[PDB]
């Protein structure tokens, strides 16, 4: 059995991040990947997607250009989109590979399976170590009616526009990956149509930044229904023919597509992964319990990423992975940071901190300032102004709460507010902020005005 | 004679803030412009200027566009373009209008010229005020050998490119005015040739990234020269021949074009405006002299923006309206401000704070952190991936001093560095923040890192 100071066992955002911290700490690193280095964001998730959505942004805009005099006739050959994909794909997941390297971190190919507290079996061979992490992440969750099949995609297949684009595609979940991939599939000239169970697409964000990202979507031909859910379906010779009902059930309506696109979460790759072995506690969700410190229920095993706890997010990985590493190099970290929630549509959704509904539970005399970018001078030099800001917090105290974007950028935008929320910031910090003129960031600031009743130009 | 509580001279980003946030806090206010309602920023500065640009990368992104399967035949009507650019300007210009009404703000339209301290004169009739706000603005700066002309252009008549494209331009100026319009250009298919006094452009800016900016231009085909001035030139046949020399004299060279643009630099709008007959005192440069509340040498006469002082940017002229604007209101405001510095070529430069040789002057312990956009993911998924972040702290007290950024979006990231500035934040909040992944704002995470010498993504 070979010993190190930490085995590491998948190599995610997450594991990665723990590794190279613990490498760069001084420990003796043992990673353990049973497929693609990089895990889900590098391979089949965050990166192809904001990849194709890059690209079907560039030929969306080529549209709005001809207002300004670029006319084109634009072809789009799907095989080398797919092949770019590839490309960025690859030279990310190398990239990683030769970071581990570089940090003296030793990487072993294989399906990891604790066999004790301090024990690891990876294709027959057994390792031990003083601490372990377990970031496995999570896969595509099932949907009850619609099993993964040739007709039945998850999001990794979804990503194969070279495939084969469909006619009509249906995709059942109104949270980013869906909303995503179906605005990608919309813009490569297929038919869709987008359920979601809840009232509101990205339920747990404002529901007011998210209306307006799915009117944008509607206005571009994608038919969103919400407080609707896909009971099942029946193949027939013209399609898929989906019954459709009310979210508490009621009157069947169908619907009828070429292929299914499932989006209705992740479930955590916590079985098969020897934790009853090990005595590693695990919620009904199948997810790893842990504390602040990323701790489980025994001493020195850690658990980070999508395989510990939602959000299913990158950098919530990342971090995670961060805090793990010092705690079994002995240091004291936890996690305790705001975290942001981006969708890379066009236009982007963003969020960070408390919505309004949230900070009223809370006991904050909730008061809100908004700044709709048709104001922005910025967004119109852009080529069109869709979108808006809106920040949430205290009138008594004047403290920042929470702040909703949806726009182009919203994403980049956000982290000025992450930083504000993590530095204690009031709603007058933010507007005394000066904010370069004319970007789309100042939209932040005036929607602080517009919190105090003083944004200047929108008539408060 | 008409009297108000304050009268504003000039309609610009300083002036109408001025008058909205005076109108705001209830005084009546009078307002006068003698050209276009908005100013220079969004007539013939900022807002035409990144609208061109806009055009230009949209046009430009297809070649790299190129390598994902998006095959063009691009062809651009500049007759359009320009046709665009007049649609946005008078969009804007006509949005500010309605807000000087809406605020009750009573707009005059003629040259307004002081004739004592608390009154002025237009059109032959007489207006005074309690209180008087000077937002004269500024004009292009003309240069000794190069008299404006037909083929003389100053930055307003660069922006007219439906009047026909020379096939050689010299832009003399390596300030944001210059690189823009000379990419602008280049992108349209001029050549062009840029010429800088200082050692390297945007010489009060960081010069390291300030350089990564000259090569990508550089790599663009643009050829820039630092060090170096312009003399004269002689109107031949073939073309207009110039004469360049070391910045501080020495052997000519020769280079001929078609077309000089010249942005060398503003001149203050201060004189013929009656300052000597209200005595206020205005320096060397024909600045008007002010102090932190915006106040001049006469009680209840304050000057704003251009007119004020450098740096001549829209966002300062803007807080400094609203400062002015609440101490003649009788509030207690003051400039004491971070003024972040954006130029809009792709790729962008942003910065804000101190350079390594300001803080080094200043006394601190000078120490920095850089992130290369080469290992952003982000950047990748965008295509082009070239840029880099840099933060400059003091080593003792882990304080953050400045940020400079060269690359995509470079300008609405730097607002989070304005932000951090503002609070007083340590290289360690800004690490801290959970920034979303993948995004390009993540770079200023990982330069944080990097000062510690712990970064993930790069071997430290
Ligand atoms: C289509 C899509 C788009 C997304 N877009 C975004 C986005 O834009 N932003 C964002 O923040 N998040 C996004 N996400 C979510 C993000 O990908 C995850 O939050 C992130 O990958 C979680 O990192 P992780 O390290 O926990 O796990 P993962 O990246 O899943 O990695 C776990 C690794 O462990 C390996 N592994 C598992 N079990 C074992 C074992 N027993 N032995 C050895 N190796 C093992 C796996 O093969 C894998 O490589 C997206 C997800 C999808 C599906
Ligand atoms: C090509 C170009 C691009 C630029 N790009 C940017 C950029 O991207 N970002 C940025 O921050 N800055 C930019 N600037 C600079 C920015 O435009 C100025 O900083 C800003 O306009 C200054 O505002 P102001 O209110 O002081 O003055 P101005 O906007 O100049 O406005 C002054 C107003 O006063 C009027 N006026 C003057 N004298 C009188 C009088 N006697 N009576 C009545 N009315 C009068 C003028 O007609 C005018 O409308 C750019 C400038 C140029 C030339």
């Amino acid at each position: 059995m070979k010993t190190y100071d930490l085995i590491v066992i998948g190599t995610g955002p997450g594991g990665y991040h723990a590794a190279i911290r613990a490498a760069q700490l001084g420990l003796k690193v043992l990673a353990v990947e049973a497929g693609e280095v990089g895990g889900v964001c590098l391979n089949v998730g965050c990166i192809p997607t904001k990849a194709l959505l890059h690209a079907a942004e560039t030929l969306h805009h080529l549209k709005v250009a001809e207002g300004f005099g670029l006319k084109a006739k634009p072809e789009l050959d799907l095989k080398k989109l797919g092949g770019w994909r590839d490309q960025v794909v690859k030279k990310l997941t190398g990239g990683v590979g030769t970071l581990l390297k570089g940090n003296g971190v030793e990487l072993l190919r294989g399906f990891a399976r604790l066999v004790g507290p301090k024990e690891v079996e990876v294709g027959g061979e057994r390792y031990g170590a003083k601490s372990l992490i377990l970031a496995t992440g999570s896969e595509p969750l099932e949907l009850k009616g619609f099993p993964f099949g040739e007709d039945v995609w998850d999001s990794t297949r979804a990503l194969k526009v070279e495939e084969g684009l469909p006619k009509r595609l249906l995709v059942i979940g109104g949270g980013a990956v869906g909303l995503e991939l179906g605005q990608v599939y919309r813009r490569l000239g297929a038919e869709v149509t987008l359920i979601e169970y809840m009232p509101e697409i990205l339920p747990q964000g404002d529901p007011e930044t998210a209306a307006l990202l799915r009117r944008a979507l509607e206005k571009e031909g994608i038919r969103v229904r919400t407080k609707t859910k896909a009971v099942g379906y029946e193949k027939k010779k013209d399609g898929l023919h989906v019954r459709l009902e009310p979210a508490e059930g009621g009157e069947g309506e169908e619907v009828v597509v070429d292929k299914v696109l499932v989006a209705v979460g992740r479930k955590p790759r916590t079985e098969g992964l020897g934790l009853e072995k090990a005595g590693v506690k695990v919620d009904e969700r199948g997810f790893i319990r842990v504390n602040a410190r990323m701790e489980t229920s025994v001493p020195g095993v850690y658990a980070i990423g999508d395989a510990a706890r939602p959000p299913l997010l990158a950098h919530k990985a990342m971090r995670e992975g961060l805090i793990a590493a010092e705690n079994a190099a002995g240091k004291d970290s936890a996690f305790d940071y705001q975290v942001p929630s981006v969708v890379y549509t066009s236009p982007e959704w963003a969020g960070v901190g408390l919505t309004e509904e949230e900070a009223k539970r809370a006991g904050y005399k909730v008061k809100v300032g908004k700044f709709p970018l048709a104001a922005s001078g910025r967004a119109l030099t852009l080529g069109g102004a869709e979108g808006m800001v809106k920040v949430v917090g205290d009138e008594e105290t004047d403290l920042l709460l929470g702040v909703f974007i949806v726009g182009p950028q919203a994403g980049e935008l956000i982290a000025e507010a992450a930083l504000a929320l993590e530095m204690g910031a009031t709603l007058t910090d933010l507007a005394l902020t000066v904010h370069p003129h004319p970007t789309l960031s100042e939209s932040l600031m005036e929607a602080a005005e517009a919190f105090h009743k003083q944004a200047i130009h929108i008539l408060n």
